[PDB]
């Protein structure tokens, strides 16, 4: 066993071998220097995963055919080790911390797939359901089946950001509006469909991108209309919208990222803290039908909210991105994270969020890094 005990940080390690992509949990004592790698170390995870924390616990979240998840904590002897299973129906369409000691999943049933969706609450330290409460998927589906984007909870609400989309076609016919559902916890009840037309709507295809709450308890939107996040279409400029903790309409915040960055769309966010964002932002103006999906292209930036401003981290270079999924991105002791996959292999890249510059880390021996996280002992 080449583990490291206490060692903080966790990453998964998606590695492709023979066609296939396996996952490795590992950990690293430090990100600066030296070589994170899976050779005689790591949780091996089959099968198609992708990674939230919250707490002491990450949640090794299955997909494509994995239907649960699987907590990964740190044991008193400093290694990790699997804890707990939470079984769901398909997909865990959004996932979200909803206070100290819970999460909330949202799961989806097409329309002949069922019609009730189920909101789970799930105990942190347990990784197990401690309800769960069906509801109808109308209105999400009033226009289109929904794609959803992010889930955020507020003060006994439960909001929801999505897209119309097409199952079969992908077509994605409505981008004039952002939309979010809100729901009343626990029973989920319908509260309102809250519109905007500043902007289109929020996040894109399972980037877990559409919505983030920050210290105030206020929640802000992205949107980014990106095709090459897998829209069809874009008609709004992408853009950041404000909705008041725990209220029910946007408020008058609106920050146009499409002409402050010259053109260029959000592609993933992290909120760093006061009012600071770390984004991939695709450098491709316009995007066409030619980039769909494919997330090319990508710089790293600091969006400020304050002063609605966005700043190039120009030590890090273009690379491509992971795609629908969610940003594996650190905020650890005042800096921001980043594996960067690029034509040299995978670093770690440490940002200064106010300096807007990066200092190059560690190199990583992976395909690409599917979580990143820094897990103490509880």
């Amino acid at each position: 066993n080449e583990e490291t005990p206490f060692a903080p940080y966790v990453l998964s390690l998606g590695i492709n071998s023979n066609g296939t992509t396996t996952y490795y949990v590992v950990t690293a004592p430090e990100l600066m220097s030296g070589t994170i790698n899976a050779v005689a170390k790591g949780i091996e995870q089959n099968g198609y995963r992708d990674y939230e924390q919250a707490g002491q616990t990450v949640f090794s979240i299955g997909g494509l055919g994995l239907t649960s998840a699987t907590g990964i904590v740190r044991d008193a002897n400093g290694y990790l080790t699997e804890r707990g299973d939470f079984v769901f129906n398909s997909s865990l369409n959004a996932f979200t911390q909803m206070d100290g000691q819970n999460m909330i999943g949202l799961e989806l049933p097409n329309k002949e797939s069922g019609d009730q969706m189920t909101l789970y609450t799930v105990n942190i330290s347990d990784v197990s359901i401690t309800s769960q409460v069906k509801a109808p998927v109308f209105p999400l589906n009033q226009l289109e089946w929904p794609s959803i984007t992010g889930m955020c909870y507020s003060e006994g609400n439960v909001y929801v950001t999505y897209f119309p989309m097409n199952p079969s076609t992908f077509e994605t016919l409505y981008t004039d509006t952002t939309f979010v559902a809100v729901y009343s916890y626990p029973d989920m009840q319908f509260k309102t469909l809250m519109k905007d037309t500043r902007t289109g709507p929020a996040g894109s295809w399972n980037a877990f991108n559409g919505i983030f709450k920050v210290e105030s308890g206020d929640m802000y939107i992205m949107s980014n209309s990106a095709i090459a996040n897998g829209f069809s279409q874009s008609t709004k400029n992408a853009a950041f919208l404000r909705i008041p903790k725990g209220e029910t309409h946007f408020d008058d915040y609106y920050f146009d990222f499409e002409t402050v960055s010259g053109g260029l769309k959000p592609a993933h966010i992290k909120y760093i803290g006061n009012g600071l964002v770390f984004a991939e932002v695709s450098t491709i103006s316009p995007q066409t039908s030619a980039d769909r999906w494919g997330d090319k292209s990508l710089k790293c930036c600091i969006i400020d909210l304050n002063n609605k401003t966005v700043r190039d981290i120009k030590e890090i270079p273009v690379h491509n991105g992971d795609g629908g999924r969610r940003f594996a991105a650190l905020v650890d002791g005042g800096y921001v994270y980043r594996p960067v996959t690029a034509s040299e292999g995978t670093y770690i890249y440490q940002v200064d969020p106010q300096a807007a510059t990066a200092v190059r880390g560690a190199k990583v021996s992976t395909t690409f890094v599917g979580g990143f996280f820094r897990l103490d002992l509880e």
